[PDB]
This record gives C-alpha cells, sequence and structure tokens, in this order.
C-alpha cells in the first residue's frame, strides 16, 4: 500500500495562496491557481501526473511534492514555498505592465520590483502571461516562461550607470563639473554621435547623464580607463547568474577584457555590446540604491516544513561595488533625469517619469536592436527601458521596466518612453504606504 504524499502550497511573502491542492475524484489532486494567471511567469503549472511541469513548480517539485510513504516508511509531505513577492504589488505591475503593452504597441512588456535594501523580488512580470488554470496545450499565443530572468537584451544608454558610478567612485569628476561635450567623437577607430546633433556642449556631470549624451559618457569613460571600467561592470554583477531561484536565468553576456577589440571600449559605457536581463539591469540600480551594497536578487523568502516550522531562505553575501558616499551622490545625480524645465535647457530625458512632492531618481535607456539579415544594429528598432529608485533620499523600492520596440509611449502618447510606466508605479507605490513628501539641478551651465 502507498500512502501518498500531498504536495505543499506556493505562497506569497505574506501566505496568500497563489498554488495550492485540493483533494477530488476521477483518487485525484487538482491543483488550484486562485490568481490565474497571476504571477504565473514564475509560478509555472503543472502535469497531468500532479508533478511540476515548468516554473516553480518545476524547479522546485523535489520541495513542493515530498515523497510517497509506503506500508513502515512514513509519508513526507511537500513543504510550502514562501516567495518575496507581495501579491498586492505583483498584481499591480502585471496589469500596468499589460496595458502599457497595449498602449504602448510593443513586442512586449517587463517590470521587476525590488526591495532595495534586501533585494528581495517583489514583483517580476511580463504582458501576455498565459494561464496555468487552462491547458498550456490550448495557450501557444501566450507567453508561458519568465524574460525578466530568460531573455537579455543590449541595455543602450541604461547602462551608463556603470560609467557615472565608476567616475564619482574614483574620484575623476563631480555632478557639478562643467564638462565641453563635442557632437560627435572618434574613439577606438569608430565615430560616436549624440542622440542630437550639437556642437560643443557645456553641461555638466549631471547633465551628461541627465541629457544621456553617448560623447559626454565616453570622454568620462577615457578618465576611468578600460581596467577600472571593466571591473565595475564585473562588481555589479553583469555577465553573471544573479542565483535567484527561478529556471531559465540567463547570465547575460560581457565580452572579458582580454578580447577585446579596439573599439569595445567606444562602446560598452554606452550600453552596446553586452547583454543583461531585466534583472541584472534592476539589480545594478539596487546597489546604487543600497548606498554601494549590491544584495543579489532572490525570489524564495522560506520553506515551511509539514510540522507547520519555517526555515527562512539564507541571504546572499554582499557586494560592496562602491562607497556610500558614491552612491548617494549619484542617487542625487539621477534625479535630473527625472527633472523637467519648461525652457528645455535643464530638463532631462524622462521629466514625466518625475513623481512631484518625492525624490524620484532614475535612467532612460535606448539601445537599438540586431537586425538578424545582416548581423548589425536596426536604425529604428529599439530597447526602451527605464530603472529608478524610489525615492533618492530614502530609497525603498528599485523599479525596472523594458519595452521591446513601442510605437508610442507607455501610456500611449506620441514618443518611446518607458518613463510613464515607472510614473505610474513608483507613485502608486508610494502612496499605498503612505511615504511623506532643493533647488534646481543645474544640467547646463553658460
Ligand atoms: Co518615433
Ligand atoms: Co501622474
Ligand atoms: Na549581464
Amino acid at each position: 500500500d502507498v500512502q501518498p504524499a500531498a504536495r505543499g502550497s506556493i505562497v506569497d511573502r505574506n501566505n496568500d495562496r497563489l498554488a495550492f491542492t485540493i483533494e477530488a475524484r476521477a483518487r485525484q489532486d487538482l491543483r488550484q491557481y486562485p490568481g490565474g494567471s497571476l504571477a504565473a511567469n514564475v509560478v509555472g503549472g503543472i502535469d497531468w501526473d500532479g508533478h511540476g511541469l515548468l516554473g516553480l513548480e518545476d524547479s522546485l517539485d523535489a520541495v513542493l511534492a515530498g515523497t510517497d510513504g509506503s506500508v513502515r516508511h512514513k509519508a513526507v509531505h511537500g513543504s510550502t514555498v514562501v516567495l518575496t513577492l507581495d501579491n498586492d504589488i505583483q498584481f499591480y505591475v502585471q496589469q500596468q505592465v499589460q496595458q502599457a503593452k497595449n498602449l504602448s504597441g510593443a513586442h512586449n512588456v517587463s517590470a521587476v520590483v525590488l526591495d532595495a535594501k534586501t533585494g528581495e523580488v517583489l514583483a517580476m512580470a511580463n504582458d501576455n502571461t498565459f494561464d496555468p488554470s487552462q491547458d498550456i496545450g490550448r495557450q501557444g499565443d501566450k507567453q508561458l516562461g519568465n524574460p525578466a530572468v530568460s531573455s537579455p537584451f543590449e541595455p543602450g544608454s541604461v547602462n551608463k550607470i556603470v560609467a557615472a558610478s565608476a567616475v564619482i567612485e574614483h574620484g575623476l569628476s563631480s555632478p557639478d563639473e562643467v564638462l565641453q561635450v563635442p557632437g560627435s567623437i572618434q574613439m577606438g577607430g569608430v565615430t560616436v554621435h549624440d542622440a542630437w546633433e550639437h556642437g560643443v556642449m557645456p553641461y555638466t556631470t549631471t547633465g551628461v547623464f541627465g541629457k544621456s549624451s553617448n560623447v559626454g559618457t565616453l570622454m568620462l569613460s577615457q578618465r576611468v580607463g578600460p581596467e577600472r571600467y571593466y571591473d565595475m561592470l564585473r562588481k555589479f554583477g553583469l555577465g553573471q547568474r544573479t542565483g535567484v531561484g527561478l529556471p531559465g536565468e540567463s547570465a547575460g553576456l560581457v565580452p572579458p577584457i582580454d578580447q577585446w577589440s579596439g573599439s569595445t571600449f567606444a562602446n560598452l559605457p554606452i550600453g552596446q555590446g553586452l547583454s543583461m536581463t531585466l534583472l541584472q539591469m534592476t539589480g545594478m540600480y539596487q546597489a546604487i540604491a543600497n548606498d554601494g551594497v549590491r544584495v543579489p536578487p532572490r525570489i524564495i523568502k522560506a520553506t515551511v516544513a509539514p510540522d507547520g516550522s519555517r526555515t527562512e531562505e539564507p541571504r546572499p553575501d554582499d557586494i560592496r561595488v562602491v562607497s556610500a558616499q558614491t552612491a548617494q551622490t549619484v542617487r542625487q545625480m539621477l534625479r535630473a533625469v527625472v527633472q523637467r524645465d519648461p525652457m528645455g535647457y535643464q530638463q532631462g530625458t524622462g521629466p514625466t517619469a518625475g513623481v512631484p512632492g518625492y525624490q524620484m531618481a532614475g535612467k532612460t535607456g535606448t539601445a537599438q536592436q540586431i537586425n538578424p539579415g545582416c548581423g548589425c544594429y536596426f536604425d529604428d528598432v529599439y530597447w526602451i527601458t527605464f530603472a529608478g529608485i524610489a525615492t533618492a533620499d530614502n530609497p525603498r523600492y528599485v523599479i525596472g521596466i523594458m519595452l521591446d520596440n513601442p510605437a508610442r509611449n507607455s501610456d500611449g502618447a506620441p514618443g518611446h518612453s518607458a518613463a510613464p510606466l515607472f510614473h505610474n508605479i513608483a507613485g502608486w507605490l508610494m502612496q499605498r504606504e503612505n511615504v511623506p513628501l532643493g533647488p534646481p539641478l543645474v544640467l547646463q551651465a553658460t
């Protein structure tokens, strides 16, 4: 005689159930997904035999399924898995991601919300998420996986956090240094232009990152040098799996410095020639949010044994990327990206991401995609990103967004920006916790 182990549940950080089993009959255990598609990218689905088919149902199947007993060997019932997700935040973010996808016309949209201090994954969502309460064979038109961890992209100008962090950390510039930024330069044998044409502009270091000057980024990166720049790429976790605890995580791709060509250093600081996942991208800004200490993100908070005893997941080791002073200085600078100016001069690239009364800080991203037919960049196909911190003066949440080639803003207005989706999510996070509420920053001197 077999005594079957009962499958454990999957719950969010507050024990709100995402997946649980009810007993029924044809002896038939039926998996329940009360939220339908809610976080199904993470949770996954069940197979005909009641074991996991994909997602965490599959990757944690041994934990969740337990071991059948016999009569004597006692049945070891499945343990319950406690995720770091907050279902309230997941539900709002997942809805907003879907409508940002409909409104922008992007091929796909994804977003990640991390706790600023611990790096725990509070929300991880993509558009078009499948429904694990329905048979997977009817859902070829749905997203069955978890692109936020599986599908890397070239960061483009969201990668400029690395250059900014390195020039401040090594004492090579300051936010208010007045620079002289030509409209193009030749570097490493190639020519780099700014996304707008201009003669020599007196951007401050703040303005180089606030206006996203490719040329200004590269001039500053020349002060850093290849070795210190590459070292900082690695400290930020790029090119390495985070170990978040989800199946199918990609490591991204960073060319090691001993394989660089003459043009590599002219490309990497502006986010071309390397790739990262949305989670890695968001993890970078968490380092700066956490006063320079990167905590690799985790989605498994704890497991609860059948006797009800809870064991917390072990916290990952810290990585000191920059000093606390550097991190605080970088957060303040990135406030310029969301700064509005009717006269244009002191406006960053993402003013719609700002939330009045809060010190929102972040960075817009644009990156050309690669044309499969030529092995060369598309002229007009982009990954659009936004990464930000709520808030600069008191980091609580880190939010990362990617839009795959939108035709409009995330809210449907003309343009291509992901900044309004950050506005919606960050502002909602502030209001729902009743977070309580200087002079304008100088991006462009005389
Ligand atoms: Co356009
Ligand atoms: Co608003
Ligand atoms: Na990477």
